[PDB]
């Protein structure tokens, strides 16, 4: 099932899909990895002194970078047709949590759980900042986290509507902005009243 | 380490972070794992006479639907406090390919690794309509792709740009669309007066 392969036997697939690499996320995931290990691990394949990545490279560089010396993993034998198969189908075959959803789960563990938002920021290894933004979303009205949830509102637009005084007036707001599709420059504008 | 696990072992965690469930998504993952099987183990708890959650509720539902009777799984020994951290690490960890890497990725399937765009679809879990579109980007410019590649272009942004006939003025309006952010409605009256 599952070995633990050191990462100095894993190496990338240089024909892999992913190109580009955020370094801010990649921060975020060895934060993670260091507060609660790799949940998930990596797929690769035997090739040559040792294995090849077939999915999980910013799992194994966020846990090189943590400085972890093992990697869980499940070895694949599979052709490189399939191998490239399999990697788009990780990526491509999920479905995130909306705005909403991850701001009511960091809600659960304050509320519920007990924690600190810093707590929160270090078991979960996202930013502060993050946290905290998406805690400010449950402070509006039913109606306007509804949009933020549907994507309706985008987080931008939410950021700016956190500024109106009147909660009825933040809401007509809200509905003319998502309604007309507004800018987020236009929203802010219409903020300032 | 993983377990084949029967589905009828395993029961939901009313209190996960996930609520809203597409069905179009848990269809799409239902034939994935046709192609595939189940890639990555879920995440369960004992719990009652069965098995708990953890994560991975879609792969679950997707499983029994594509008529599997076991799942891989990792059994995990948590409190519930950190059962409900991991649900929301699994998720909230994760970056994914851009458009243009996921077009040059089934480009990659097709002229490279000799598969059909229908067998693209089939294998990937993607509708069919999906794998064309995404294709239909690459014939973007560079840089209106890098563009689309980054997010300064959505997707309906793109869709209109394919419209114009003549590529300098494609890129032209390409810049003007990003840089001013237009909404897509008045991207496409662009294109028609073009
Ligand atoms: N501490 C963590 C954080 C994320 N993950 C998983 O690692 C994956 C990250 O996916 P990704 O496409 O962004 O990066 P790769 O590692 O697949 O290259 C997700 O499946 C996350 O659930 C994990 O296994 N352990
Ligand atoms: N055939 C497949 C397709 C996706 N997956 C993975 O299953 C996970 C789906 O993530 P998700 O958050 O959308 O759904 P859950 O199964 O976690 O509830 C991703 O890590 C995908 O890489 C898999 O293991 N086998
Ligand atoms: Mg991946
Ligand atoms: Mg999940």
């Amino acid at each position: 099932g599952v070995l633990k392969l050191p990462i100095e036997s894993i190496h990338r697939d240089k024909d892999q899909p992913r190109t580009y690499f955020d370094e801010e996320k990649l921060k975020e995931l060895s934060e993670s990895i260091k507060a609660q290990g790799v949940l998930q691990p990596i797929l690769v394949r035997k090739d040559g002194d040792g294995y090849r990545i077939i999915a999980g490279e910013r799992r194994w560089r966020a846990s090189q970078a943590a400085g972890l010396k093992e990697v869980p993993a499940i070895v694949r034998d599979v052709t490189e047709v399939q191998a490239f198969e399999l990697a788009l189908v990780e990526n491509l075959q999920r479905a995130d949590l909306n705005p909403i959803e991850e701001a009511e789960g960091y809600k659960r563990l304050v509320d519920e759980f007990k924690l600190t938002q810093e707590q929160v920021s270090v078991r979960v290894g996202k930013e502060r900042s993050t946290v905290a933004n998406a805690l400010r979303l449950l402070a509006l009205p039913t109606d306007v986290k509804g949009m933020v949830a549907d994507g309706s509102l985008s987080m931008g637009h939410a950021r700016a509507l956190l500024g109106v005084p009147r909660l009825p007036e933040l809401q007509n707001l809200a509905k003319q902005v998502a309604d007309k599709k507004l800018s987020v420059r236009d929203t802010e504008r219409l903020v300032q009243q």
